């Protein structure tokens, strides 16, 4: 296990990690954390080691791109003094190219997203223990969906930041690709981006993995 | 126009057909129609055709499979006196097997759909002035997409069973594949089902060109 | 088609217009346009000319008269570099006259209208690819029914406007009276000015045929 | 004053009588009268003779017509063994043909309400102390409207029921037709239709005048 | 009639004349006058006057005592600049002296009503055509009760104003008094100061006949 | 204490009893009794005689006369098998005679109150352990007003069934008469029937009294 | 009776004492006080002590510790000019120690809040009469259930505090623990903070006690 | 894995089952299952596990003993045709014996609980491929607190049943029991009951362990 007694870890994000978070503090056991799978991050942590004593903020809000995320940085994270920060972004990034294909604005191409993550990263990492990168991902198994090869561009960026960084990392979309061997995405999510209490398991199964929780401790 | 003076147009289907409209009457000028192709198509007849005086009664019911239609077909279909009769359905007869592929009593396979929808139209057709097939879709341009697979193959039934039946035909699929060309599904719809107004206006526009619907009267 | 890719077209008015947009920016495909013409004209468009790429903004406030739009015109119009307007405004100008005949600071007449209305299209035509200059209307058949009367006075000022400044021109009075040798107005609005889907259906040809839509294309 | 001490009074119509009365009893001081011209008629009787002790019905319910009237008749007229009935219905069986013009089953065409008031109002006749029938109205001011104009035509078959039996008659029209001289109808009713307080006034002046009220009483 | 073709009339008071009248304004046909004897005033006015073209203001506002009068004074009367002021003030001023006895600072003892009921008069006066001061009331008919005993004196107070200053004057209690004659209170008003649309209606008409308004005109 | 023990204790009566509680069953710690004097009573005999382990069940219902009670009384009393009922009722058999005199059927007047009561009383004597007849009350010190002078006649109706059948018995009426001495009955309750948090401990108190409560117990 | 006629008792505390109080003012006999105990006292000295005229504020604040009481004590005691103050609060101060273990910003520990309560205490005495210090409370028998044990610590010093001060003293502990040997804490509240009405009549007559109430008064 | 694919999941008990599960199907991956252990319990198992195809139901109802299973359990497990039930039930039988003490009817004692989960779990055996028996729980770490030491009895019987049946059988309580040697009941359930995503993650967890989930499959 990565992280350590009495530590604060923060999540960030999209709706993916916001999930209906109590804003502005995003901090708490009975219902703050929102409903998908930071609630469950932290369900598992307390199950199994309830001793550590974790703290957990959900810092998540709907609809942000990476650029969003910059301009809140300041508040959401730095001020909060994490000791370890999570970050999965990118999904809308992508998605307003494809929903809203003539609203340019909305729109943050790949170059602009790498060198925002790096920056994030780069600020962040000498006023933290770690740093968590977590993919981006989109349910929908064929490779050459136009939506799903964009968005591996993206998650390749985020594995490179990481690797760059040393930073710990997650790879969402393989977990997803797992599952979309047996499922159609519909089963997942009818609109391939928000999913069942099952994506959000995914996704804290595959956090969980990276920090090195184990199910049934050895300890 | 295939479509009289004096004559009673009641649309059947699911939720693209039902898009809210009022329960169990469906009928009237102000709301009653819902909000979405059925209304659009309303809308339209009565600023081109006004003097047309063309009844149309909106029997659609979110949810609904083929199934479903054949056990109200008698209180909402027949028992309505109607001169033409609009049928669109098979996307939840699909959608199922894909979205809940465990729970197969709420599948409806081939098997069933053309039966059911077969049996629906032989019935209808001595008791009316006409029926129009419509083919359900899948918001989703790539053939292979195993849900726009199954898709296609359910609208091969509604064309064939329309062609043995001298029923009007209209080829949704084909009329959203136009789009396509152009647009990710994303753009009309998040969930490649329920679209935009601007995927009512494609429904709207290919019912109309099919029943010689005039934009400016030749006259 | 008069409007080219990746032009911004903008449309202002009062209720008619508004129909339940978002306020403020009034932008996007999946219900911030609002429920009546400006939705279906943006709808048609997509449908048809997917890949024009064409912005649309709805800016229209119920209750306003050209008082009101002269008012918010900076923030509004001039400040969203639209390279299209279309402006709908005198309903109220009127109406106010004849509900509220004694609250005369609600009341805008003719000639304070015409001027005020130049005015906008002044300022504004040197900024623009276009003007789309739309006549106020009321659902009434009779000429002599004193506020129809009155309307036909504002929408004659309407288009020696549009006519002396080279602005297309909508006479959206002569639409509904073709339909209204039919339909009584009550048909179409029990108020007679706030129509059905047919009504907004009207509106939204007229439109279209003035910017030379086909509703099947040659190209 | 035709009405006496301690007789039951009850209305009966379609929503210009209703007003949001209380259902199914539509009985007592509180706002079970609704809030239209029923209820001014009992306030007035209650502010000038509050020693008559009238007990007041209202059986309103919008959107009825004659052939409503007739379904409920038994049970809210002479069930509630009335002493004085008062009648004010063909508003929709008019508005029904010119609203929905292709709907004839909702229309009451003139025959059918002829009959069916006379027979109302043959049957009650003899079960009550006194029947008023006031005539159906339209604020419209020009009297060949076609709605107005039909509108006239049911209120001489009101008048020469109320002649022919002996009732009291209530000359609606006439009473809106007075002001109408003055005011656009806009100012009372924007759908001609439902009025302002002012519109629920000039109803139950109309009313009470015919029932010999003295605003100050002669004593 | 009192007042003149064109001019403005405001009321101010509290929950009587308030009656859910909107704010700020207070100023309309179609329901801002509130549902009480404001509302009635101006329907009886528009329904037997429509030509004079009356302007009318509500300017009640809920819970008032004199003291808060005097301290809207200049926003809500003198900022209007009415031509006509109506008063109904004071039920609030000796009710919070027995419902709420010993939070002293809720009651304005008669000799501070006086003065500061003078006050706003004499300010007045000289900025209008005329002033109505109508009495508060309580609707109890023994003189011997406390409250009413109470009331009646601020009523006299109200009286000796209205002498002196030559205003017009309406004696509500006195109006109620005559119905009280028959009915006990709890028929008017369970909690004897908010009444049934009758006691509105026995308001509406106590300042009606005291500025000379007609029932049927003699003109 | 008079009730000991294991025993339930079922109180009926109209919306003093009544006071929100959980309906049909209205039973049990947590707010289904409701929030007037039942719960309170409830509380303190929970609070002081906490082993006495009463079951407590509140049958009131809004609106009730002792006609209302006799309809109910099988399923809402008999059927509960009660050791100890507790009637209060009699409020609105009078105050209907004064709030709608002229609806004489829904009036209960003192023939009937008296034998119904009677009736009642009679009929559960045998079949429960004790009955405590509360008086009804209404909250006017003035001995001749009307409503008050009604009240105080059926409240010795009360007094005497509960002598005629040993019945426990509680004047509420001479309960509330000291504390007005005091207090005007508007601070109370300003429609002089349901009061305060005060005058619901008036009602509690003079129930516990009645039975033998002891604030601080002998022991 | 501790308290004299005209003087303010004003409670403070957290949720026990607030129970859904007005904000901001917290006074009033109409539901101002809220619905527990705070009430309760206030209905029981309006019952007995009608004469008093004792004036109760209510400044309970959910969720409050000492340190949030210190945070406003001058805008919602000292500001208020009592004659009297009774405090209540601890139960926060301990409950987060045990419910948020990980958030020790939402602890107060016992050091911390004996000073801060010493300080309110001693600010305040020179400024009122008199001053009533409630300990917290936890419905819980087992005296070494950790929470309960934290609690008594915290009474313990609240009673300390009394003594050296000269306050007024009320053990809501001894209290609860008396009902405690009878019922499980589930009885009285789920949470064993939050009770029933019982609870709260538990502690409003442990503080009637302690001021000198009488049941049934002497004089 | 014990269960197996294609197989059907029932799971019954009270409130901790139900958790808003949609009824009364309870069946489907996009809430219906409600928001508790048996929803995290299917989104573990598709993360896991997609290709098993288990169908999974939720019959759990807020309230119930095991009294009330029986009452429904032919129409709600038998009909239901499952493979598997799940049943936890226990809670209020023993809790209502707390917090309702003396309304006796509602406790379901030790003799009703063995015979009647008995006889439910005999009836099914013959029926369905597998039963797991999950205790109740009482989030309470003292064993000899009352209801603590209660709920361990029935848990006995639970665990004999389902030795006796060769039922799989999941501690429920001793999976509390670990996490209460770190944290007071507080921090999981303010009621000791319904507790917290890291309580539905204990209980989720014990549930998956006893039927041979693994957290990363073997393979
Ligand atoms: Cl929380
Ligand atoms: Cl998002
Ligand atoms: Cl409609
Ligand atoms: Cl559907
Ligand atoms: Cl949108
Ligand atoms: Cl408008
Ligand atoms: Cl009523
Ligand atoms: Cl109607
Ligand atoms: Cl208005
Ligand atoms: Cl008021
Ligand atoms: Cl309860
Ligand atoms: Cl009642
Ligand atoms: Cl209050
Ligand atoms: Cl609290
Ligand atoms: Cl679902
Ligand atoms: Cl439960």
């Amino acid at each position: 296990m990565k992280i350590g007694s009495g530590e604060k870890l923060l999540f960030i994000g999209d709706s993916i990690t916001d999930c209906g978070r109590a804003r502005p503090e995003g901090e708490g056991s009975f219902g703050a954390l929102g409903t998908g799978y930071v609630a469950y991050v932290v369900g598992l942590l307390q199950a199994v080691y309830p001793e550590l004593g974790i703290r957990v903020v959900n810092k998540g809000i709907s609809g942000n791109t990476v650029r969003d995320l910059k301009a809140r940085w300041e508040e959401d994270v730095i001020a909060q003094k994490p000791d370890w920060v999570s970050i999965m972004i990118g999904i809308n990034d992508v998605w307003r190219q494809y929903d809203l294909p003539f609203m340019k604005e909305k729109h943050v191409y790949l170059d602009e997203y790498e060198a925002t993550l790096r920056s994030l990263v780069l600020e962040t990492k000498p006023l933290v223990k770690g740093i968590i990168l977590m993919t981006p991902f989109y349910i929908e198994g064929n490779e050459q969906d136009p939506m799903r090869r964009t968005m591996d561009q993206y998650g390749r960026v985020v594995k490179q930041i990481a690797e760059e960084t040393n930073s710990l990392f997650v790879d969402t979309q393989a977990a997803f690709n797992e599952v979309l061997k047996t499922l159609y995405p519909a089963a997942l999510a009818w609109d391939r981006v928000h999913p069942s209490v099952a994506g959000h398991m995914i996704l804290a199964r595959a956090f969980l993995r990276e920090i090195g929780f184990e199910w049934v401790r050895s300890r």
